[PDB]
């Protein structure tokens, strides 16, 4: 298929659910990818069940780590050659209301979920910009990018600041003509793992008043929408949302 | 590639522009393909252009016109079997703001771009529901259906009503499980023929005030962001807006 | 208090419910109002239930009608000189999804809830600009111009078409200098004698899932936002969306 | 005509510009008001210059300090009596694309336009809920919570962070009946001495194609907005965004 020909790309939290999906689909349209993670045990296993280090490498780095971003850069260039594409996907959750948010729970989320995503898009215009890649820089959103949730604060301030911090990078990108795109991608509920290992989850996310199509959805879901996104089919697209989501924001 | 294999598609309006380049990506996608529009000399030459009968044909038809629907969908089936994609792509445009719409030009502008739009979303539920075929309504916007244009009343009009009439037809199908899902596209400006014909016009909505990118777009970005909705990898979105603008709406 | 003072509103269905709210609230603000509705028995009395014929009378009218749009500005000019302000309020529904919506419903209740706010858009801004009045078009959409429901697919139509057509009409409005406002109000469920009519309404809409305030509004919440839009404290407010829906689509 | 009857307010910013508007509209229709500011040479003046200590008195505080929150709510509550109303609206600019944006830029400009409002809408639910005042709090976003500007990269975040952390707040305030209404309000361009102090920034926002009204905005539009939402006439108001921009956004 190979509709990423020749793109070298960096996925943060690309070791589990959606990240490993969107590693998994980018190295079979013909990328090379470096994953990022917390866990050096997960990660090397995680790259080594995609592919072979010539198509795709683990890198151990947590988001909010701003000198980190610069070697992450390095060892990817390093492996692979200059990025072209990045997939600002590490985040973490807070199951509080705003009025139950400790300040400590509250500067943890955004150290990762925002200063994470500020580090990487900041960096990757940095480094992308100028160099006929056909960059793509995709922040991760969720439905909690446009939509309260009572219970998610922290989270949907997070969202917020990324759907819109990424239109300001996407336009200042097509202004300078940086041949560097910035979008962002919404999922609504996705299975995984980490959803499986909570009983009765999948089933209230899957109830109508949530997800109108009766379930939720799966990684390859996320993973498609991002090789569009990263390949240059996408080349007229900047500064736009894409929300795959079952139906939960259409009501 | 084959991301629509067994598909068949009918296209409104597919003789020219976005429509003929969604026709032309569908069928080397694997899609069958029935084009529509007003004029059997043009129509009959659009789809000898893009392949054999086997691969796409063409079908005269005005979308305003209810009862042609029926027999589009009937030679459709007959051509190439069951018809598991509708692209309801067929417009047109009036150059006036609200103020200086005469009625009759409101009349004629609402029965293609909203009417038509009505009876093939309508009529698309009714056929493709229930029958297994990874059915997919994708419904032609514009930037024209999120942002005014002081000059384009009855067009603005007919683009917010289809962008969210799609949301309830989206709906209805995800809560009563028919397997069609319903989404909207919203190109920003597109170079074409008809562009080409009217001097000055590309440079002005080339200027950074309209499209930040600084240039607009090819009828190719509205094909590639289509083959995505109508293939069975945009399988969990529904109800959902897909803008490729060059950053005309980021700003 | 006085904050309509020297204005002159006609409100469009201002005979019954949120229309007459507005009615009372604009009469009691010091505007002089003409109310329309279908029906003569009920106009008269509402009109009379308000004040006096020096603050209020009625004129029978459908708001789908585009001639009587021309004897309703000519007949409020003669009794209370030149319009200020238009609530384009009138509107009827079909409970119907796109797929089970009849040719004939979807035309009436498009020649009510579109053509009629149409053809006072127009009529409105011909009448009301370059004339120092600080004049503003209020028109009703709703909640369903933002999202779908299933079953009001074409008063969903109609809703989003209203909304991004208020658009268009405020931006040429503010570009030609006309001294006309254009904004859209946005009513989540609201208890009528209508909502009293159909059993489990009010109860159905009060559900969490629907209205996060687990109770609907009344009509004076319609009217508050509509005294505010009509009054000069809005001269910056133009092109805008203004939702009062108890936290319906928040979520 | 005493709107804000029996109201108590915190407007945090309230010592200048949009805050001091907020503040004058206030007192002007009954509500007791504190307004914060940094600088106690300025407060004091401000305070004085709308009313006696009766009506409007200064507390010293930088909107980023946690702690001082709650000597904020103690002070008012001792001054005025319980708080029902809170205008978080103190907030600052950093000129930068997010290339351009160094760290310690990012961090000052989210501590006072994220966390300040984080801290105070978490300290206002839980000192306002459930005692019948019928609370309101007034997150002031922008139109760069909406719509990227290339040059206002961390201002866009902190802008759509509060945006949708405010519908979060909103959804749970509603659903646990605490009788506290969060709401955001979205200022275009409004003409201040600190806008009057740089250089042609009036002039550059009152281009056409930023502000379709040709003319930038004054404190008191975005004053009345306030009124009408600390004010129980928007008593179904939650989780809304209020935009006052003279046309920024409909284009
Ligand atoms: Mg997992
Ligand atoms: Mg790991
Ligand atoms: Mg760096
Ligand atoms: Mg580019
Ligand atoms: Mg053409
Ligand atoms: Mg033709
Ligand atoms: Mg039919
Ligand atoms: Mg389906
Ligand atoms: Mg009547
Ligand atoms: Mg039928
Ligand atoms: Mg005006
Ligand atoms: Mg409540
Ligand atoms: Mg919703
Ligand atoms: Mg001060
Ligand atoms: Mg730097
Ligand atoms: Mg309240
Ligand atoms: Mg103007
Ligand atoms: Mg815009």
């Amino acid at each position: 298929s190979n509709r990423l020909d020749g793109k070298v790309a960096i996925i943060t939290g690309g070791t589990l659910g959606i990240g490993l999906a969107i590693a998994t689909k980018f190295v079979e349209e013909g990328a090379k990818v470096m994953i990022t993670g917390r866990h050096s045990d997960v990660g090397e296993k995680a790259a080594k069940s995609v592919g072979t280090p010539d198509q795709i490498q683990f890198f151990q780095h947590d988001s909010s780590d701003e000198d980190g971003w610069t070697k992450l850069f390095d060892a990817t260039e390093k492996a692979f050659g200059p990025v072209s594409t990045l997939v600002n996907n590490a985040g973490i959750a807070v199951n509080k209301s705003v009025e139950e948010t400790e300040t400590a729970e509250w500067r943890k989320l955004l150290a990762v979920n925002l200063d994470g995503v500020f580090f990487g898009t900041r960096l990757g215009i940095q480094r992308m910009k100028n160099k006929g890649l056909g960059a793509s820089i995709i922040n991760m959103s969720s439905i909690e990018g446009f939509v309260g949730d009572p219970s998610l604060g922290a989270y949907n301030a997070s969202k917020g600041a990324v759907r819109i911090m990424s239109k300001s990078a996407a336009l200042d990108c097509a202004l300078k003509d940086y041949d560097v795109r910035v979008n962002t991608v919404h999922p609504g509920y996705i299975k995984t793992p980490l959803v499986d290992d909570l009983p009765g989850a999948e089933e209230a996310m899957s109830q109508r008043t949530k997800t109108p199509m009766g379930h939720i959805g799966e990684p390859n879901d996320i993973a498609y929408i991002c090789v569009y996104l990263a390949s240059n089919e996408s080349k007229f697209a900047t500064g736009s949302e894409f929300v795959v989501d079952g139906g939960y924001t259409a009501q």
